[PDB]
């Protein structure tokens, strides 16, 4: 008797494959975390020590990417005894998190991205796949290495730098100190392999996007490395970032902003404006101080109100989730069910309720209960 | 024999009290520093061991807060001959001031917010309350921990930042510069728990207000974090106060000067322009040069002059001094006779004549004089 | 009526009184968070709005003071998953702790004293007692103002320096660096008036106090600043750790140790040894890698029921003693103005109810008051 | 028809497997890289779009770890015009190095880690596999982040950090500093799930190790994280090695210094000095002033040849020793569920094909595969 059980051989049969893509009835085969084929009937035994997963009459999608998360905790507005507690492993999972992006906020005094950065690589450790930016909203930025350039350049897990305008918890940045952000960044990222992005936090001033239009008009930053977040938090910076979106930048919704704009409203719209689904994403703020704390739970709702009151089509709703991150963001790998991607994958009634999640070929959620959790998870 | 002594009960009986809110006749009860009620006939043996105080005449008020003084001593823009000494206790209490904010101003080179620091932690142990602004006329700030963001956020009895304009001491602040260091205080003090003002020495120049406009043109502080002082130095620099006490800033009167607007000039000008007292504040710009040295009678003078010259009511005239401060700076427990406000109050002959003074529910001043003195006051 | 509910009134009847000392059958009076008054039968009705509080039949004594705990989270040892969360303060509460110290251990790369300030002070707003240490394992130390002696002086919640020393994970420091922190913790500590010690890891070298010992001859800083804990973490340091005792010195037992010394035993061979109570404390180290703060009372516990310990000796390593050493005013001990940091147990020794500055925190055995993100 | 060439499904059989161990003829199945299984006798058809290569006849072995490597390039000794290239993919490759650690030398002024950090991923991402050390002959340390204990903790491809000693070209390092620097290693290792290693270049000085012992009397860093380097670069050095190892410590023989204690000579007289290979490593110093990397494979060959060692044996100082010493996880050994890092040898110990992460690198002896930027 041969033993082959390292390969984690894994087939995946019968669902309805959403790649997000309509792929109807097809299988997936996985092995060492990756998928390696995907098809409609795939023989059973194709492969030794393969363990079989009957999905007939579910769903199958790829696992979402939450690019705004704070892992180690947030909050800190009013006073100490609000700073949040850092993020737990099975929170994410159980939410069909698979891949996120961790960031800092307000507070960059009592928060430092050495922390960040060690949480990000237990995640990855603990089984899903993690990054994170490097900043806060502080501005200039707080880094690792003394320069941004340098972070993004150096620092694995660092693919861009987070700061926020129009916002009264601003560091009040003139339009050089941003661009010289924007623009270490961008290069940093080249030299890295990373996307090189700027996030940037918006908050409720009149102002809203005219210091990133300034911005454009002193460098030479590609619009597309430029990405607004909290677009939905007032009418009139949301309908400005429609029109970002527009001339060919790309827009973040966040999923745990209710009102004035619903996130959901928020994608109906933009879809309405004539925006293509890449260039919007959909990301939570999870962690962040909301007194209580904003969960993960609104990515989901959202892709369900999409598909039952919006009219959308599963595939069209699990784009900004997805797809539009991955692209945003240059996950290789990640984002798409595809031969050789990772096997990041949710299995989903038809409902869209949640039953299994599997994070790198590996079952972390059964029976929509976290079965792989936190190494501190009590 | 129950010992009760640690209580330090005392009850002060049938003064006319000014909370400032006018109450009428009406009894105080303190214990352990702190007020625990205010009610008209409180039964002299409601609790043991208690020290009665007959008011019988007399008017009870809260003390006064002083938010600009030069605790550590100030001068120095003649030579180092005219560096003035440090505040004594007994000078602070004999003038009804009970609370203080301690700050620095030309000088900044021989003069250094650690010492600052210092005598404020004094002040407190020897039985006043005391605060301080980090920073000095120099922009950019001269700080404790390197950041004015991290001072207010991190050192206890820093509670915002100081900087001087319009005045040929200044070291002529750019917008950028004076934006990022309010934006600073700003954060800081949502972070530590602090109001995060941002307090401007205010010159002779003819810019007079502009650099504060600018500022706001240029980040998102709230108007309401902003002070400047010295308001009555110059009469179109008055004027302009006025209005931006209009669009809902608050403005600082210094006591110590009498020309060209006189304090309770001053005040009533703002009633008379239609501002809430709310907005209006008076500090005395104490122990900073005068050669002689700015003393704190003049605090005391002002709400004689307004109730005897100008037809103000007590109460009214009471509150730049005490409420419009507390509520300015977010001094909980400080300028409202209350129950569980501190018991820091002034008695006072009918003809306004201080006569004592409590701290903390402690004798400091007795008969008009100190009987609690600097540990060094000879 | 009159409202005289500002005052917090609280009068607790009946109780058998440790405080430390056996005081018999007793009534305490609360006002303000402050005890105002300890005496037998004191009169319901001496204050008005008074809540009344009826232990006949139950022992009352001071809250315990940890002063060992990794606050914001320890552990990274093995890597980064190995870093455990923040403490919360149900956790403290249930186990008796009423006033606590922070401190950093091993990892000071992913952790920072700005940030075990802030939980410092998300303690004391959430009803506690809490300090902090500077530093951490590494030598030189990490602050926050960039001197030892600066932040002892200046930042109000920190009142020492930790360091590690005979530990595979020390920074391998040399006598002088010891002494120049220890000397500028002592100096910091009297211009802030904090008691300004020198908090050493133990770990496992044969060197054992050794380093101390050099620290003393190279310097001036008083014997009663230097603190050794883990002392009980082999034979040979706990050994040398009765005579470092013997010699003036204070010692840390942890509670969370249970071989080669469990920490009753050596509580007790301490005391066999001819050493004051005074000199002994007990820690737990909770919060490093779980470890929990069950220890604490079970030491107690395991003291009065094995050891032939009165209730009031059992109790000393973990009120009076800390308290007097890191001169915690108004901790430790109930007397007329001190805090009423206090707790209700039965006479077998279980925790029922614990008050932290007059507050009532935790009921029947259950906390009954939060931290605010307390799942 | 499905596609399954995702997977890159590869079957090595009938080879004679050294895993290091004898294993007799066995056949190795690889998938995404990794070995997924290993048997006499796989089914060929096992799999499907199953690459079958017959390797009847030959040996297959781990493919080498060559811990010693001047990746940027070196030398710069006597003047500008001395500085060595970077190293070319293709002369690793070649030579049967899979797996190597990057440093720095004598130059640390127109050397830099950052550079070194990005040839490391350049060789990553080229196909083979590569981790670096921090520092450089000078000490204090020259590092990324300021702090020894940062650049190992966090800074994914650093493991440890390398110095110099008993050398004319030394910093003249004193015992605190060195005591220091070790101890950050070890710590941030740690932290950072490293090894966290000190290594140390041995010169000719007749202080020899020395300052290695009175490093261990002065910190508590395990005598298992030190490595003394070039040991076999003069006889007194090299006798005081064995006995270093003896106390438990490892030791690291230069294969390019073949005088006046060959590399082969070292190793047999090492085991024969009761040492077991466990603790015993070979490395290049490749790229260094320019010394290639034939000599790896050389030594195993004098050592098959002229010394009786068995193959598995010759082999574990460049496979399974370095691996187990720096920690490298899924390297030096055939095992289901390492990585597919394999040597195809002729019975003489040619070497014919190579296989990095399971993609064929060389054959027939020949690169297949290149740099970049290799002419
Ligand atoms: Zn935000
Ligand atoms: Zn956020
Ligand atoms: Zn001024
Ligand atoms: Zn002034
Ligand atoms: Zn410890
Ligand atoms: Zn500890
Ligand atoms: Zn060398
Ligand atoms: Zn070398």
């Amino acid at each position: 008797m041969i033993d082959y059980t390292a390969a984690g051989f894994t087939l995946l049969q019968g669902a309805h494959l959403y790649a997000p893509e309509d792929r109807g009835i097809c299988d997936v085969l996985v092995a060492n975390g990756k998928i390696i084929a995907v098809a409609s009937n795939i023989p059973s035994d194709i492969v030794p020590n393969c363990t079989v997963v009957d999905l007939s009459g579910q769903i199958l999608c790829p696992g979402f990417i939450d690019q705004h998360v704070h892992l180690i905790g947030g909050g800190g507005q009013a006073g100490p005894t609000t700073r949040t507690p850092e993020v737990a492993l099975s929170r994410l999972t159980e939410a069909g998190v698979t891949s996120v992006v961790g960031l800092l906020g307000t507070d960059s005094i009592s928060r430092h991205p050495e922390s960040l950065l060690a949480k990000t690589r237990a995640l990855n450790e603990e089984g899903i796949s993690a990054w994170m930016l490097t900043g806060a909203y502080h501005v200039p930025s707080r880094t690792i290495t003394g320069s941004v350039e340098k972070d993004v350049a150096i620092i694995d897990r660092v693919i861009g730098v987070k700061c926020a305008i129009s916002d009264h918890r601003s560091a009040a940045p003139d339009v050089y100190h941003l661009a010289n952000m924007a623009a270490e960044s961008r290069v940093g990222g080249l030299l890295g392999g990373k996307p090189g992005v700027t996030v940037f936090h918006m908050g409720d001033s009149k102002k809203a996007l005219q210091p990133i239009y300034d911005l454009l008009e002193n460098c030479d930053v590609p619009i597309s490395k430029l990405l607004p977040t909290h677009v939905n938090r007032n009418v009139p910076l949301f309908e400005q970032a429609l029109e970002f979106a527009r001339k060919g930048g790309t827009i973040d919704i966040t999923s745990s902003i209710d009102e004035p704009v619903a996130p959901a409203e928020g994608i109906a719209r933009a879809v309405q404006a004539g925006i293509p689904l890449a260039r919007v994403t959909l990301s939570s703020d999870g962690n962040g101080s909301q007194i209580g704390v904003a969960g993960f739970e609104t990515l989901l709702e959202t892709v369900q109100v999409l598909v039952k009151d919006y009219d959308f089509s599963i595939s069209d709703a699990l784009r900004p989730l997805t797809s539009s991150v991955a692209g945003f963001l240059n996950l290789t790998g990640k984002g798409e069910i595809l031969p050789g991607n990772d096997a990041d994958l949710l299995v989903m009634t038809p409902e869209l309720r949640i039953e299994q999640v599997y994070a790198r070929g590996k079952l972390m959620v059964k029976d929509g209960k976290a079965c792989v959790k936190g190494t501190f998870e009590t």
